[PDB]
């Protein structure tokens, strides 16, 4: 799969928030372009002359994360963050001459990231209590990915002494995007464990780090919830189901070629993380079927 290449795969089945440590500092932004930022401002003064109602918001951006050595005791991984915008990502890695950039990052600092805002998102396996993983299909009159299927998640807004707030905010914004999105309660959901962080090499090689939640209602009272909210109370066109059995062979069926490269990451990960059984009960022929 040329369009998503995953940068972490987390050990023992994910790790829980108490895990993870976080160094947010401005040695993580984006480097200022080879000719000034003036090429963004006039990508954004275009924009805005058409859309006048568009408006500029904070993200956290990935600049690297470091995994401990494996069985290890305290904290398993550190995440470096900057700050980035809205703006600066339509200026960069949605710009035409994105490829350019990443060029240009290889020569000059050896990282082809140096040059692009690159925006932390954020998705999620989430899995229901009759085992089903929740499938989203986008609206086609959006921007990126038009009518293709997708996960819960979206792009956090900021706001391991600062770190941990940080670390907070991104596992607090998972289960909001699942609460606005699909219309669940809070309380239905369990705490997340990050399964791993993917990255889109269709949008100039942005990153999502990829969750596990569980909720405690089957997926026939997930659908009352969603439709329950009509029409405005969601992005989304509709909400549907495959079995946690049936993930296993995904990138095998025709629904592969529907997913947005973000929600591929997702699904690779949890096959990866939560599936694949270790141990000689869950490993038995029976259990875990060959080919
Ligand atoms: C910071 C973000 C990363 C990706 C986002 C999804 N929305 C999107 C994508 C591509 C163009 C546009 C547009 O508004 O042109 C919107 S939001």
């Amino acid at each position: 799969d040329p369009e998503v290449t995953l940068l972490l795969q987390c050990p023992g089945g994910g790790l829980p928030q108490e895990q993870i440590q976080a160094e947010l500092s401005p040695a993580h932004d984006r480097r200022p372009l080879p000719g000034g930022d003036e090429a963004i401002t006039a990508i954004w003064e275009t924009r805005l002359k058409a859309q006048p109602w568009l408006f500029d918001a904070p993200k956290f951006r990935l600049h690297s994360a470091t995994l401990a050595p494996i069985g290890s005791r305290g904290p398993q991984l550190l995440l470096r963050l900057g700050l980035t915008s809205y703006r600066d990502f339509l200026g960069t890695n949605w710009s035409s001459s994105a490829a350019w950039l990443r060029q240009q990052g290889a020569t000059d600092w050896g990282d082809t990231q140096a040059y692009l805002a690159d925006p932390l998102g954020v998705g999620a396996a989430l899995a229901t209590a009759d085992d089903f993983l929740v499938f989203l299909r986008r609206s086609r009159q959006v921007a990126e990915a038009p009518g293709l299927v997708d996960v819960p998640g979206g792009h956090p807004e900021p706001q391991d002494l600062a770190g941990q707030l940080v670390v907070h905010e991104l596992f607090s914004s998972v289960l909001q995007e699942i609460c606005d999105e699909v219309n669940l309660p809070l309380l239905t959901l369990s705490q997340p464990l990050l399964l791993g962080i993917a990255r889109n090499e269709t949008s100039a090689g942005r990153a999502s780090a990829e969750f596990y939640v569980q909720c405690s209602l089957t997926s026939e009272q997930v659908r009352k919830h969603y439709l329950s909210g009509g029409p405005e109370a969601h992005e989304s066109t509709g909400i549907f189901f495959v079995e946690t059995q049936n993930v296993r062979r995904l990138p095998e069926t025709e629904m592969w070629a529907e997913l947005c490269p973000s929600a591929k990451g997702a699904i690779i990960l949890y096959n990866r993380v939560q599936g694949s059984p270790t141990g000689a009960a869950l490993g038995s022929p029976a259990l875990l079927p060959p080919l």
